[PDB]
């Protein structure tokens, strides 16, 4: 019953600024941290930052220059993400998403639905292969490997077209709350492996890696399942 509802979409030009919010429920929100990630083809998902409210610590990535701020009510369970002087490549959808730590260096276990924006030296996530066709009760296996070690710093996740990702994987082999059984995670280091057994009809999706070793967060291009 945890929940992240987020505001509407926002239509804007560029050089404009625009702030998002994110509601929270089913949970103690100073428990927990809120980080946001974008999504937009082209660049694919992209970490913008997160806060743990209850230490106030913010952390963004380099890129945005400190365009990017991200603040928190508790009084209203409430994470807020504002992004400045709004240039073309902004246009993505804007995910918020729940650090189940005390860190902004981590997995998302609970996504919000997404909000669109219209506008108008990392460590290297890298998956294998980017599509592949399977058949139902088949065994599959996806690679992801990292630029460097990253120990078991490891999260998977699935994603549904137009839907939020939700998290399979953390700690390079632990199952998330929820998911099905037949989700294996292995790897330690640089090499990681996903793996469905008996590879069911809800299996068709698109999964994604992403490190949480160290900042900026990264993730993977993805690796796109289709029957057949």
């Amino acid at each position: 019953q945890v929940q992240l509802v987020q505001s509407g979409t926002e239509v804007k030009s560029p050089g404009s600024s625009v702030k998002v919010s994110c509601k929270a429920s089913g949970y103690t929100f100073t428990s927990y941290g809120i980080s946001w990630v974008r999504q937009a083809p082209g660049q694919g998902l992209e970490w913008m930052g997160g806060i743990i409210p209850i230490f106030g610590t913010a952390n963004y990535a380099q890129k945005f220059q400190g365009r990017v701020t991200i603040t928190a009510d508790e009084s209203t369970s409430t994470a807020y993400m504002e992004l400045s002087s709004l240039r073309s490549e902004d246009t993505a959808v804007y995910y918020c998403a729940r650090a189940p730590g005390y860190s902004n260096a981590y997995y998302f276990d609970y996504w919000g639905q997404g909000t669109l924006v219209t506008v108008s030296s990392d460590i290297q996530m890298t998956q294998s292969p980017s599509t592949l066709s399977a058949s139902i009760g088949d065994r599959v296996t996806i690679t992801c490997r990292a630029s460097e070690g990253i120990y078991h710093w490891l999260a998977w996740y699935q994603q549904k077209p137009g839907k939020a990702p939700k998290l399979l994987i953390y700690k390079a082999s632990s199952l998330a709350s929820g998911a099905p059984s037949r989700f294996s995670g292995s790897g330690s280091g640089t090499d990681f492996t996903l793996t469905i057994s008996s590879l069911q009809p809800d299996d068709f999706a698109t999964y994604y890696c992403q490190q949480y070793s160290n900042y900026p967060l990264t993730f993977g291009g993805g690796t796109k399942l289709e029957i057949k």
